[PDB]
């Protein structure tokens, strides 16, 4: 397994992280935590949950599997970086009670103490938030996440689907007053959607954050989904499908062997539903894209690169 | 419901504001949970309250019915945006003993934790300084509030009864070493009285603070006082001049079926920066009165003819000179 | 003379502020001199280029006066205003014309909401830094605008203001709300512009030997004034510099007996019985938030 | 002549901006755009259209003090934007525009090597010296606005005060990052470009009466020209017309060389689109809106 | 009972501070708490004591009889402004133990908790430095108070004996990070010594620290002394100064420890002096003082007895 | 010649300062000579005394080159103290009077209690800036006045003042107390002014053939103990100085060859322990507050 600093600060993670999204509601308790078990001998310690996973009327069973994997003992908890999240609707699906998502302080408070209780453990490592909250000011959530790190309930704060200009101005106004900004950025990334590439990669770069990619299959679409709508990306996944079978690989340990060239890209998130599914990811990590694969494939999965060049010069 | 962001910051609350004055002093505890579960089912999730509530000997009892509100569970805490206040003199009434009013880091300290007791809860959402107190700096004010934010009992900082300048100076006070500064001005703003249009609703306004407007029918004097003639609002009527005032207001509401309760209301919601009113319901029935006030559309000619018998000052220095 | 502080700053003024064709004016300011008077303001050219006559007289003339003046406006664009566009070509044209290499007190005429603080501020620090202008002050501002202002100042190490000129007199007295504890708490000097209320205080009612509850006002006034033997143009003035905070009213005398008559007035001292008198027929409104709630 | 202030600082622009592209042409628009109102004056739609601008000045009658004068900044530092670069740049640049002092003194491009501790050193000089009032940005990525200002600010700077980006019908990309950083930070958004270099500009009836040989954008000119031919609009007014309705949009650049495209783009400040014809312009040039809601959710 | 802002800040205190240093050591604990009702009684709210009072083996006693008193209820806690302080060996007299006197984040942190434990208080309202230590920088000192601040232990930071470029070099360096700096300094100053005026109190003046005058009667000697003669000081330098005191306030029908008392009062920039009743009959005598005007010549007569050498520079150049 | 570091800042001067004599010819000579005897800070403790170092420059020679130039800054309003109006004044005044385009060393003349430290150092700062001046120093300050100034002037990042000028002398010590102990913790140079107390120490007793109730009896011990020791009174005076933590180095006026020499031979002159502790006796110091008034 391959480790790298989670961008600029003293943290050493393993390039995949182990998405726990199914943990809960495709995957069962016990086969989660052989799955964690299997992950940990693998030596992935970067563990990637959310309150709310587990869905529905069991938002928050995911992090109930992770409290109830860590009670087993074993230095499971010392072993992980343990990341979760605050912003999404813990309610019942739908259009939230005012301040019951977003990111104001209130939601903060009271989702950290929801998370802490759910995953069994006085800490969180990498808190992050779900989304960009255009309404709550920087000076406001710095405020939140500081408490939270002067109790010693989490230790870094990372983002997730912001913009560019949201990653600068967090962490000038965290720099300002000393306070350790954004560390990782987990933005939608993969060979189908890249416009990440225009300014949220370069942005997370110069400030120095890690970048941490989710659906890296694109919802499988990158994982061989013709094997029994729209035309146009119909044919652009049967060319890589048919790109790949010439060159003897699997489309899904492509799709995460390929973020894990592009620059400043720390690894994917990986969402294994069996350990077989985990032993695929981890080979996918061993695997070297030669140039002429690399190639071949951004001629398939044209990319925007960055901006102002992208969209004027 | 209409919601809308408090100010500058990331709380959204409903634009009608329950305060809670009533409670305990002229609503018993039973009624006063009724109004309050009824305020949820009607989408108010902003509740104001304040330690000195509930009069004479009896001051705190309105923050121990809001505690007990809590006390039956179901998310009521959870619910509701929790804010009091923070100045009064908790002791009998009259010229208190030094140090237990206004706004020394030794008065936060003893109120806060009094009011988190009364209240049953481990954090207010926004503690509001009750009145400016001149004599306290606000470094030490500053102080006292950044030790309750890191410690987790309260969230929010707002004032009440402030000047234009003290919001300025309290909140680059605050910006200067990274603090959240004051987040909510509660200023006596309504039709009889618009001076605070002077100075206090543009500071606001620059500062990023929502405005939220106490005593919105003048002690009820806009609630159709002088048709209820079939403590500040009796010997106002004694006046004159204001008579035909309030006369003339409660002729206009007449001509075009309106309520004079409700168009209080429902001006301050058309003022430029007032997040909404602090409505007083003493039953469900005058809730229900308020919420739809607050739905209620104030035509043009309607506030064309409030403004002329309403005059407002207008933001100062034009207000007096230029 | 009686002199004092600008606020909190070590400028030392006159507690009058003289202010505002060419030969008669110049003889007006040398005596104005021979008074003690030192502040000497311009509250458009023709002042400053007469003021500038002044100066080019040799004899300590821009050595002894604190030398005060506005920005324009009151248009093209960026012709008004507070933007760093017109401060620099309004004060390009006041040192023309006034002729002088820097000015004491530089002030802004009116607040400019559009205008941000980080701006101004630049202007005026680009003017510091190449010895332009040594102090800036405001007119016609909110209380709350002067906050803003210092603050802003006071981050980088800047002098903020040190003077806001408000209308202040006994016929208007709402600066007391804010503008003036603002001006008090931040340190800054109180010049009260129209101290006679358009000369409505100087004893106007008389001058008909030549609105009615206005005049009444003006009545009890005079007879007030009439009764006590005190002169009503020296009493306006009389009465604000006994307010806390006013440094000075400007007073622009042209006659001998004008300046003779506004120095009369910065050595009376009124008695406490006519003070009260003086109250009750020209209220005050108090400082808010006790002004109009509690 | 619609005004309004350039982003969050007070001064007060036309929201037309005159651009560019011999002397006596130059100066009668120059002269009527003055009497038209028009006071943002660029240079940019950066040789000689300075100069054209200094002889101009050299005319009196107020012109200089009337207009907001904009200009802009391969051997080694003789591009790019360090404080080398910066201090040749400006000072060439103030000679030929026969003037002591540019009131907007923009970037043309994001450098990426160049740090902003170094530009803001550079700028805050000439700031000081009085050479130069305002700064702006062209060509910068979102991020950039914000590093800037954020920068900037640290020290009580200024920061950018507007960047000037490629913004149209058909390119909207802009609307991802940019310009949400700009309304963030308080900056003027000056479009360049407003007509997409002309294929805004009625192309197709002019090649009757060269991006145009790709079919799927020659039918997406051909239903924008068919919409204002049932409007009753002119195409070049409305891409204009249409910029002036979002959010944070100072205004475009136009680069009118003659009274009947002057008339033309004072017309177009003047236009209301109805609420029916920008729902159908948007269905023919749909925009991302912004990130990250543009590519994730 | 007249009140007054401590210094700049919002804190109001009697214009008596309640010197404690005789409950224990010589007044009792049973006593000590009825001169403490009867201070309450008189209006005095601004206690003062420090953690070695008692002295000797019994450093710590004072503070215990504090907490016995706060233990009976009846807002006694509530109502009173509680000054202890932190410099003082604890141990054994004579060399201490090095870190157990003087002002490092060591000592400041042992020295709390232990005070608080004997005060039975989970907070102090103002804890104050005894003394300058030289030793200790001011981003060690002011990061120990901040802890102390920040978890709810303490209020307010004071100092005593300090110069005046000590105030001021705390109080600079306290608010370039936003922290409220000293809000009073416990100084040595009374007729007989007045040399704190030259810059300790123009200082303090000017950093809007509280004064609080220690000693005021100068250890008895300004206490009626030769009279009651029916530290050593048979210099006779000192019994003139002295005597023309006591005959002159007799001539005028006065008693020296008031005079001292309402003396410190008209003193520019002084909160108040600190009265150290060890009966509750001189607590009543301190009440009265404070209630007493010094007529405009007296004033004048004790000014030419006890020449103040007033502010530098001017105290020793121009 | 001993040189020192001028407090804490990078500028070295000779512990001896030539202050101020009162004939430019003569003036010249000693200055042209205090040159030669590697004497480099010059001071002016306004008028003609900094014309005449003016004319000086003048005449080249690498003079002003080689010359560290100090300065200082009822009256008619803002014609004294030190508001931002009277420096500019002054500095421009002093300029001129002076011949050259910058002063080394701008210092106040007295504490003015009515001028923020926001007004004066934005003064200050337009100076330097300038070029017009480098260096900032006080005189006649107290020790609260050399923390605050300095503490403000670091908040925005100015160097601040470099140096006190302080009255220092056998005879008063009281600045002991505070100002030498306030700026020992700044970073300072302490300049001794009057360091003969008026002449009450270059032998005032031994030239009778201002001062004389309970002090004469103790210049006689002063001018007895350094006659049995052969010392001079004038030199031993200035040396005693010399000796005092964080003094730099008295001012020194020597109207002839002779008087500058006799100031040279102070400086290497070497006070014994009993000589020292013979003059504490005569001459007791009061120590630093808290410690001289309290504990």
């Amino acid at each position: 397994m391959e480790y790298t600093q989670l961008g600029r600060i003293g943290l050493k993670v393993s390039r995949l992280v182990l998405g726990t999204m199914n943990f809960g509601p495709t995957t069962d308790e016990a086969e989660s935590h052989a799955i964690m078990d299997a992950a940990l001998d693998a030596g992935i310690n970067f563990f990637d949950t959310a309150n709310v996973y587990g869905w529905g009327e069991n938002k928050g069973r995911t992090e109930e599997i992770l409290g109830s994997w860590f009670a087993q003992g074993g230095d499971r908890r010392d072993k992980v970086v343990l990341a979760t999240k605050v912003y999404g609707n813990m309610g019942l699906d739908g259009p939230a009670w005012p301040n019951h998502d977003k990111l104001s302080a209130l939601n903060i408070r009271r989702s950290v103490d929801a998370s802490l209780k759910r995953l069994g453990t006085d800490h969180i490592d990498l808190y992050q938030f779900h989304h960009v909250d255009r309404d709550t000011p920087w000076d406001e959530i710095w405020q939140a996440m500081d408490v939270l790190v002067r109790q010693g309930k989490i230790l870094y704060v990372g983002s997730s689907n912001f913009a560019g200009w949201n990653i600068a101005q967090a962490n000038e106004t965290a720099a300002r007053h000393g306070r350790l900004g954004l560390v990782s950025e987990q933005c939608l990334y993969n060979l189908c959607e890249r416009r990440a590439e225009m300014e949220v990669v370069p942005a997370a770069r110069e400030y120095g954050l890690g970048v941490i990619a989710w659906s890296p299959l694109h919802g499988g679409l990158l994982g061989g989904a013709i094997r029994k709508k729209d035309p146009q990306q119909r044919e652009q996944i049967q060319r890589y499908e048919d790109l790949l079978d010439k060159h003897g690989l699997e489309p899904g340990e492509v799709a995460l062997a390929w973020l894990l060239t592009r620059p400043g890209v720390t690894g994917p998130i990986v969402g294994p539903r069996t350990a077989d599914q985990l032993a695929s990811a981890v080979r996918a990590a061993e695997l070297t894209l030669t140039d002429e694969v690399l190639t071949a494939l951004d001629e398939i999965f044209p990319g925007p690169g960055p901006s102002p060049e992208a969209f004027a010069w």
